[PDB]
């Protein structure tokens, strides 16, 4: 009778809480969804072996138009657990999905656990100054989007931090890099030339964040480019006017440049 | 010789990750500080019994004061944990002892745990949709705080939601609620007459994220004001232009008045 959002984390199979584990354990059935995000850090079996439970994988489709069909026909008579990577309902569209419940009669319970969200925290930027957020993606055909730079513009011009999330293929397991974001908006500033994103821009770039080893780096494009910042996921920040101690720690711990004391704050 | 800062979660011990937990286990020392936010879930009892080591617990001199010198100093030839509630440098000044560890020649590393940031996603409301934060503090003496109202203007006018983190005063067992937030608010309104937050303002309070039964609810100012959300703590939403489906969560999930259903494009 009881449905249960448990959040894996940010990159390994330890990345789930005490409560979300312990919990997963004692359900009967267990689904998870890897189409919004990838743990990077592990594998499927990994965290089957983990929870000691089999885990049945449930596409972009399995949960958008048939979450009422899969999964909550078992939690009327059992205790289930759908495990999605990050923190529960962060994706746009699965807050609607404890209505379905609801709709259907089940009770459902939200276990938490880190998210990008908070653990662009470590990039030493206040988290309390980051504006709106959006994601870089790919031109396809005939459509060449770019929202994203438009936000970005918004925030900076109000000294907030934009959080740029990078474009996921996660059934063919395709990351954009932090490299290709910046190349995109160097292209996307070339059109529109509204002064938002330069080779001069700073920027901070957070790599498998949750592992004990990221890689938090910081300086301007042109430099950064065509940098090498390890294997994905990768997460792009343009950051808004810095506070002295913002800058501090991005020069003595994400390696920025000293001009950005002078530069950017 | 490394130095861990390790979250505790959003609500009681078992909001720690695994990796935490298993790090925290083969810790030398063990410190913590309970002044940055308020585990109404747990004790400190809960969490020494769960790692198996005793915890010196720091009050906010000790730590912005005398970290160097109470806990690096250890660090240099040990293992070294420091724990916090939520996730350790997400809406705190903990990021900065960071660089006093750098420059003392201590390591150190940062292990994530949910936080109160992206938890706000359990309320329905987009989580990129969320602009600019803030906090509402405590009036003091003669001065009166009120910066974090023109965050929830400039907000609202980009049609953006704004997360209000409520003030806590660990030494004197304070823990400001959802309600005293929205008469403090109410007041500032009263002399600042922007329009921004008044008795028809529409609202969320989320209070004691991370427990099971956490209580979320969504109405205007003028109904919620008066109404007990239970045991701190708490943290206020102030919506800006809503989905339909944050609407439809609002009414379903928090219980929000039909009417907001109603959304004017
Ligand atoms: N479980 C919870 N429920 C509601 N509000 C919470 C909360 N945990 C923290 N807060 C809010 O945030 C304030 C502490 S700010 C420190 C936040 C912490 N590092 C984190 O990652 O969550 C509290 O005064 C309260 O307003």
């Amino acid at each position: 009778m009881v449905l249960y959002f448990i959040g894996l984390g940010l990159y390994d199979e330890r990345d789930i809480t005490v409560k979300g584990l312990e919990i997963a354990k004692k359900c009967d059935y267990v689904f998870a969804e890897f189409y919004t995000s990838l743990m990077a850090g592990t594998t499927l079996g990994r965290i089957q072996k983990m929870i000691g439970k089999e885990i049945r994988v449930l596409s972009r489709e399995d949960v958008e138009l048939n979450f009422e069909n899969i999964v909550l026909p078992l939690a009327k008579e059992n205790d289930v657990a759908f495990l999605t990577p990050g923190d529960p309902l962060v994706a746009t569209t699965h807050a609607e999905l404890r209505i379905r419940a609801k709709r259907a009669g089940v009770e459902s319970y939200v276990i938490h656990a880190p998210s990008i969200y908070s653990a662009v925290g470590i990039t030493g930027l206040h988290i309390y100054k980051f504006g709106k957020s959006a994601t870089v993606a790919y031109p396809e055909g005939n459509w060449f989007p770019t929202s994203y730079y438009d936000v970005i513009k918004e925030n900076a011009e109000r000294g907030l931090h934009t959080l740029l999330f990078l474009d996921i293929k996660a059934e063919k397991r395709m990351y954009m890099t932090a490299n290709e974001a910046m190349e995109l908006l160097l292209k996307v500033e070339d059109m529109k030339k509204g002064g938002v994103f330069t080779d001069d821009t700073l920027v901070v770039v957070l790599a498998r964040a949750g592992s004990l080893n990221p890689t938090i780096r910081a300086g301007y494009v042109k430099d950064l480019i065509r940098e090498d910042f390890g294997d994905p996921p990768h997460i792009l920040i343009v950051p808004g006017k810095l506070h002295i101690v913002e800058a501090e720690y991005l020069v003595e711990i994400a390696g920025a440049p000293r001009e950005i004391l002078r530069v950017n704050v």
